[PDB]
Protein backbone atom coordinates (compact mmCIF):
# COMPACT_ATOMS: atom_id res chain seq x y z
CA UNK A 1 0.00 0.00 0.00
CA UNK A 2 3.22 2.13 0.49
CA UNK A 3 4.15 2.21 -3.37
CA UNK A 4 0.07 2.88 -4.44
CA UNK A 5 0.08 5.25 -1.69
CA UNK A 6 2.05 7.53 -3.66
CA UNK A 7 0.77 7.34 -6.52
CA UNK A 8 -2.59 7.80 -5.31
CA UNK A 9 -0.90 10.80 -3.94
CA UNK A 10 0.52 12.54 -6.89
CA UNK A 11 -3.06 11.99 -8.75
CA UNK A 12 -5.47 13.18 -6.27
CA UNK A 13 -2.63 15.88 -5.08
CA UNK A 14 -3.94 17.54 -8.59
CA UNK A 15 -7.19 17.87 -7.72
CA UNK A 16 -6.58 18.81 -4.56
CA UNK A 17 -4.12 21.81 -5.26
CA UNK A 18 -6.19 22.84 -8.47
CA UNK A 19 -9.77 22.99 -6.50
CA UNK A 20 -7.83 25.15 -3.70
CA UNK A 21 -6.06 27.60 -5.68
CA UNK A 22 -9.19 28.23 -7.72
CA UNK A 23 -10.54 29.77 -4.56
CA UNK A 24 -7.66 32.72 -5.22
CA UNK A 25 -6.90 32.55 -9.01
CA UNK A 26 -6.18 36.30 -10.32
CA UNK A 27 -5.66 37.55 -6.71
CA UNK A 28 -2.49 39.52 -5.86
CA UNK A 29 -0.05 37.73 -3.05
CA UNK A 30 -0.82 39.10 0.02
CA UNK A 31 -4.18 41.32 -0.68
CA UNK A 32 -6.41 38.46 1.10
CA UNK A 33 -6.70 36.36 4.05
CA UNK A 34 -4.35 33.13 4.19
CA UNK A 35 -6.57 30.59 2.39
CA UNK A 36 -6.44 27.07 4.66
CA UNK A 37 -9.32 25.31 3.40
CA UNK A 38 -12.31 23.97 0.69
CA UNK A 39 -14.41 26.75 0.71
CA UNK A 40 -14.98 26.68 -2.55
CA UNK A 41 -15.66 30.37 -4.32
CA UNK A 42 -13.28 32.45 -6.62
CA UNK A 43 -14.26 33.97 -10.16
CA UNK A 44 -16.33 31.41 -10.93
CA UNK A 45 -17.70 30.16 -7.23
CA UNK A 46 -17.08 26.97 -7.55
CA UNK A 47 -18.96 24.64 -4.75
CA UNK A 48 -16.29 23.62 -2.11
CA UNK A 49 -13.92 20.54 -3.43
CA UNK A 50 -14.48 21.88 -7.10
CA UNK A 51 -11.54 21.88 -9.53
CA UNK A 52 -10.98 23.62 -12.94
CA UNK A 53 -11.64 22.41 -16.92
CA UNK A 54 -7.42 21.65 -16.20
CA UNK A 55 -8.01 18.94 -14.07
CA UNK A 56 -11.01 17.84 -16.07
CA UNK A 57 -8.22 17.69 -18.77
CA UNK A 58 -6.11 15.45 -16.29
CA UNK A 59 -9.00 13.44 -15.95
CA UNK A 60 -9.32 13.03 -20.01
CA UNK A 61 -6.30 12.59 -20.38
CA UNK A 62 -6.14 9.55 -17.85
CA UNK A 63 -8.89 7.96 -19.37
CA UNK A 64 -7.05 8.08 -22.80
CA UNK A 65 -3.69 6.49 -21.56
CA UNK A 66 -6.09 3.35 -19.75
CA UNK A 67 -7.61 3.11 -23.19
CA UNK A 68 -5.38 3.15 -25.63
CA UNK A 69 -2.09 4.13 -24.22
CA UNK A 70 0.27 7.01 -25.59
CA UNK A 71 -2.41 8.42 -28.53
CA UNK A 72 -2.67 11.85 -28.18
CA UNK A 73 -5.16 11.62 -31.90
CA UNK A 74 -7.40 10.29 -28.61
CA UNK A 75 -6.22 12.43 -26.18
CA UNK A 76 -6.96 15.59 -28.17
CA UNK A 77 -10.40 13.92 -29.23
CA UNK A 78 -11.11 13.90 -25.63
CA UNK A 79 -10.42 17.49 -24.96
CA UNK A 80 -12.09 18.63 -28.22
CA UNK A 81 -15.09 16.58 -27.22
CA UNK A 82 -14.94 18.06 -23.58
CA UNK A 83 -14.44 21.45 -24.80
CA UNK A 84 -17.79 21.67 -26.95
CA UNK A 85 -19.54 20.25 -24.50
CA UNK A 86 -18.76 23.19 -22.36
CA UNK A 87 -19.79 27.05 -22.91
CA UNK A 88 -4.21 29.45 -26.00
CA UNK A 89 -5.59 26.34 -25.40
CA UNK A 90 -8.61 26.70 -26.98
CA UNK A 91 -6.82 27.72 -30.15
CA UNK A 92 -5.02 24.44 -30.26
CA UNK A 93 -7.92 22.76 -29.66
CA UNK A 94 -9.72 24.76 -33.10
CA UNK A 95 -6.04 23.85 -35.25
CA UNK A 96 -6.40 20.33 -34.31
CA UNK A 97 -10.12 20.11 -35.18
CA UNK A 98 -9.48 21.74 -38.40
CA UNK A 99 -6.20 20.00 -39.74
CA UNK A 100 -5.96 16.56 -37.79
CA UNK A 101 -2.93 17.97 -36.38
CA UNK A 102 -2.41 16.10 -32.52
CA UNK A 103 0.54 18.46 -31.81
CA UNK A 104 -1.25 21.66 -32.54
CA UNK A 105 0.44 23.74 -30.05
CA UNK A 106 2.40 26.88 -31.35
CA UNK A 107 5.41 28.07 -30.63
CA UNK A 108 3.83 30.73 -28.49
CA UNK A 109 2.38 28.91 -25.68
CA UNK A 110 4.69 28.93 -23.14
CA UNK A 111 2.15 28.69 -20.44
CA UNK A 112 1.69 26.01 -17.50
CA UNK A 113 -0.91 24.32 -19.07
CA UNK A 114 0.97 20.90 -20.01
CA UNK A 115 2.17 21.10 -16.08
CA UNK A 116 -1.26 20.35 -15.09
CA UNK A 117 -2.17 16.81 -16.62
CA UNK A 118 1.73 15.36 -16.08
CA UNK A 119 0.58 13.05 -12.98
CA UNK A 120 -1.50 10.92 -15.39
CA UNK A 121 1.23 9.90 -17.95
CA UNK A 122 3.71 9.47 -15.21
CA UNK A 123 2.06 7.39 -12.83
CA UNK A 124 1.27 4.93 -16.07
CA UNK A 125 4.42 5.45 -17.93
CA UNK A 126 7.10 5.71 -14.93
CA UNK A 127 9.01 2.74 -16.00
CA UNK A 128 9.38 3.59 -19.77
CA UNK A 129 12.81 4.38 -21.06
CA UNK A 130 11.12 7.36 -23.37
CA UNK A 131 9.01 8.87 -20.10
CA UNK A 132 10.73 12.50 -21.05
CA UNK A 133 9.80 12.23 -24.80
CA UNK A 134 6.35 11.02 -23.92
CA UNK A 135 5.73 14.13 -21.72
CA UNK A 136 7.27 16.42 -24.29
CA UNK A 137 4.39 14.91 -26.64
CA UNK A 138 2.06 15.18 -24.40
CA UNK A 139 2.71 18.99 -23.69
CA UNK A 140 2.69 19.44 -27.32
CA UNK A 141 -0.52 19.02 -28.11
CA UNK A 142 -1.54 22.34 -26.86
CA UNK A 143 1.21 24.27 -26.26
CA UNK A 144 4.67 24.45 -28.36
CA UNK A 145 7.22 26.76 -26.12
CA UNK A 146 10.60 25.42 -25.68
CA UNK A 147 10.59 26.73 -21.83
CA UNK A 148 7.08 24.54 -21.48
CA UNK A 149 8.40 21.72 -23.01
CA UNK A 150 11.59 21.37 -20.87
CA UNK A 151 9.80 22.40 -17.88
CA UNK A 152 6.91 19.84 -19.09
CA UNK A 153 10.24 17.21 -18.68
CA UNK A 154 11.50 18.50 -15.39
CA UNK A 155 8.32 17.47 -13.32
CA UNK A 156 8.18 14.50 -15.05
CA UNK A 157 11.19 13.73 -13.74
CA UNK A 158 10.49 14.95 -10.61
CA UNK A 159 7.27 12.76 -10.39
CA UNK A 160 8.95 9.67 -11.41
CA UNK A 161 11.74 10.78 -9.00
CA UNK A 162 9.19 11.45 -5.83
CA UNK A 163 7.41 8.16 -7.13
CA UNK A 164 10.37 6.32 -6.46
CA UNK A 165 11.20 7.41 -3.03
CA UNK A 166 13.27 9.98 -4.29
CA UNK A 167 14.49 12.36 -1.02
CA UNK A 168 13.75 15.94 -1.03
CA UNK A 169 16.99 16.96 -1.10
CA UNK A 170 17.87 15.56 -3.76
CA UNK A 171 14.31 16.31 -6.27
CA UNK A 172 15.85 19.71 -5.47
CA UNK A 173 18.85 19.14 -6.76
CA UNK A 174 17.84 18.14 -10.40
CA UNK A 175 20.78 16.47 -10.74
CA UNK A 176 20.35 15.21 -14.60
CA UNK A 177 19.38 19.28 -15.44
CA UNK A 178 22.43 20.71 -14.11
CA UNK A 179 24.58 22.52 -17.06
CA UNK A 180 22.00 20.96 -19.26
CA UNK A 181 20.95 22.86 -22.58
CA UNK A 182 17.53 24.41 -21.61
CA UNK A 183 15.87 27.53 -21.87
CA UNK A 184 17.64 30.64 -20.03
CA UNK A 185 14.58 31.02 -18.06
CA UNK A 186 14.32 27.43 -17.10
CA UNK A 187 18.26 27.06 -16.22
CA UNK A 188 17.30 29.78 -13.91
CA UNK A 189 15.06 27.96 -12.06
CA UNK A 190 17.05 24.60 -11.84
CA UNK A 191 19.95 26.08 -10.69
CA UNK A 192 18.34 27.23 -7.55
CA UNK A 193 15.66 30.02 -8.97
CA UNK A 194 13.14 28.72 -6.49
CA UNK A 195 14.42 28.99 -3.14
CA UNK A 196 13.48 32.53 -3.12
CA UNK A 197 9.40 33.44 -2.78
CA UNK A 198 8.01 34.36 -5.75
CA UNK A 199 5.98 37.47 -5.81
CA UNK A 200 2.92 36.15 -7.34
CA UNK A 201 1.82 32.92 -8.63
CA UNK A 202 3.17 32.78 -12.62
CA UNK A 203 0.96 31.80 -15.57
CA UNK A 204 4.53 31.30 -17.30
CA UNK A 205 5.58 27.30 -17.23
CA UNK A 206 9.25 27.84 -15.55
CA UNK A 207 7.90 30.63 -13.42
CA UNK A 208 4.86 27.79 -12.26
CA UNK A 209 7.08 25.04 -11.80
CA UNK A 210 9.37 27.37 -9.69
CA UNK A 211 6.44 28.32 -7.20
CA UNK A 212 5.46 25.24 -6.89
CA UNK A 213 9.59 23.93 -5.83
CA UNK A 214 9.55 26.85 -3.69
CA UNK A 215 6.25 25.72 -1.86
CA UNK A 216 7.48 22.35 -1.82
CA UNK A 217 11.25 23.39 -0.38
CA UNK A 218 9.65 25.21 2.51
CA UNK A 219 6.17 23.33 3.66
CA UNK A 220 6.92 20.81 6.42
CA UNK A 221 4.33 18.56 4.51
CA UNK A 222 1.53 18.58 1.86
CA UNK A 223 -0.82 21.17 4.05
CA UNK A 224 1.72 23.44 5.03
CA UNK A 225 3.33 23.45 1.37
CA UNK A 226 -0.23 23.83 -0.55
CA UNK A 227 -1.35 26.66 1.48
CA UNK A 228 2.02 28.30 0.43
CA UNK A 229 1.85 27.79 -3.12
CA UNK A 230 -1.99 28.79 -3.18
CA UNK A 231 -1.45 32.11 -1.01
CA UNK A 232 1.09 33.39 -3.66
CA UNK A 233 -2.28 34.26 -5.49
CA UNK A 234 -2.44 34.74 -9.05
CA UNK A 235 -2.22 31.61 -11.47
CA UNK A 236 -3.01 29.70 -7.43
CA UNK A 237 -4.83 26.99 -9.44
CA UNK A 238 -2.13 25.73 -11.37
CA UNK A 239 0.47 26.39 -8.94
CA UNK A 240 -1.57 24.57 -6.54
CA UNK A 241 -1.97 21.68 -8.85
CA UNK A 242 1.50 21.38 -9.56
CA UNK A 243 2.78 21.40 -6.04
CA UNK A 244 -0.08 18.70 -5.43
CA UNK A 245 1.66 16.47 -8.24
CA UNK A 246 4.69 16.30 -6.25
CA UNK A 247 3.96 16.94 -2.73
CA UNK A 248 1.16 14.33 -3.65
CA UNK A 249 4.08 11.78 -4.91
CA UNK A 250 6.46 12.92 -2.33
CA UNK A 251 4.23 12.46 0.80
CA UNK A 252 1.64 10.07 0.11
CA UNK A 253 -1.99 9.97 0.11
CA UNK A 254 -2.16 8.81 3.76
CA UNK A 255 -0.22 12.43 4.46
CA UNK A 256 -3.37 14.71 2.39
CA UNK A 257 -5.71 16.22 5.00
CA UNK A 258 -8.37 13.88 5.13
CA UNK A 259 -11.05 17.10 4.70
CA UNK A 260 -9.60 18.02 1.76
CA UNK A 261 -10.06 14.55 0.25
CA UNK A 262 -13.67 14.29 1.37
CA UNK A 263 -14.52 17.36 0.06
CA UNK A 264 -13.24 16.94 -3.05
CA UNK A 265 -15.32 16.22 -6.12
CA UNK A 266 -14.84 12.76 -7.46
CA UNK A 267 -12.58 11.63 -5.11
CA UNK A 268 -13.43 7.69 -5.41
CA UNK A 269 -13.51 8.20 -9.07
CA UNK A 270 -10.33 9.35 -9.32
CA UNK A 271 -8.62 6.81 -6.95
CA UNK A 272 -9.55 4.36 -9.16
CA UNK A 273 -7.99 6.10 -11.83
CA UNK A 274 -4.59 6.34 -10.25
CA UNK A 275 -4.88 2.59 -8.86
CA UNK A 276 -5.39 1.49 -12.45
CA UNK A 277 -2.93 3.54 -13.93
CA UNK A 278 -0.12 2.42 -11.57
CA UNK A 279 -1.51 -1.23 -12.30
CA UNK A 280 -0.87 -0.43 -16.31
CA UNK A 281 2.61 0.81 -15.15
CA UNK A 282 3.55 -2.51 -13.57
CA UNK A 283 2.09 -4.53 -16.60
CA UNK A 284 3.42 -5.14 -20.61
Amino acid sequence: KERQDRRLGAFLGLAVGDALGAQVEGLPKGTFPEVREMKGGGPHRLPPGFWTDDTSQALCLAESLLQRGFDPKDQMDRYLRWYREGYATRRALERYAATGDPYAGDEAGAGNGPLMRLAPLVLAYENHPDLLSLARRAARTTHGAREALEATEVLAWLLREALRGAPKEALLALEPFRGADLHPALRRVVEGGFWEAPEEGPGYAPGTLAAALWAFARGRDFEEGMRLAVNLGGDADTVGAVYGQLAGAYYGLGAIPGRWLRALHLREEMEALALALYRMSMAS
